[PDB]
């Protein structure tokens, strides 16, 4: 019994720090998103502003606007492809999750079988001294 | 299922051998009885030889 003991312990603290991981990379999505997000509406603003200038009569500072505009696009497609990259990493962490899951239930199962074979293994040794 | 399975064939096992072993101790207790009387003739003899 001693053997496995151990490692069931040891098993389900490490799972809290896998799901601790997820969880960073889920928030590292959102922040990413939410970046990606911010950078859209600062270009919808950009766009109203580029828009206004012209009505102003300021042709540089509507130039200005688009210049920055495409820095911004250059940025959130940037972020995209950071995204889809976590994005990937992240279901391979909850796949391994959901399997880890499965796995430590089948350990609890083994440790049963073990116990009762070693039961059968001390009846044998019983019969030797006699 | 499959676990209860082997577990059975060896619980039959753990449970025939714990019959027979309290057939055995018994039969243990008869030996004593007959060894006890086999040494008792084996001091007769040696006091034949003191005479």
């Amino acid at each position: 019994e001693k053997m496995l003991e151990q490692a069931i312990l040891e098993m389900q603290e490490d799972l809290v720090q896998l799901r601790q991981g997820v969880a960073q990379a889920i928030a590292a999505q959102k922040r990413s998103e939410k970046q990606y997000n911010d950078a859209q509406n600062e270009i919808n603003k950009w766009q109203r502003n580029a828009q206004l200038a012209l009505q102003k009569g300021d042709e540089n500072l509507a130039r200005q606007a688009l210049e920055r505009k495409k820095t911004y696009t250059d940025t959130s497609a940037a972020l995209k492809a950071s995204l889809d990259t976590q994005s990937t990493q992240v279901e391979t962490l909850k796949r391994n999750l959901i399997q880890l899951e499965s796995k430590i239930s089948e350990a609890k199962t083994k440790k049963e079988m073990l116990k009762a074979r070693i039961t059968t293994a001390k009846a044998q040794e019983q019969l030797q001294g006699m």
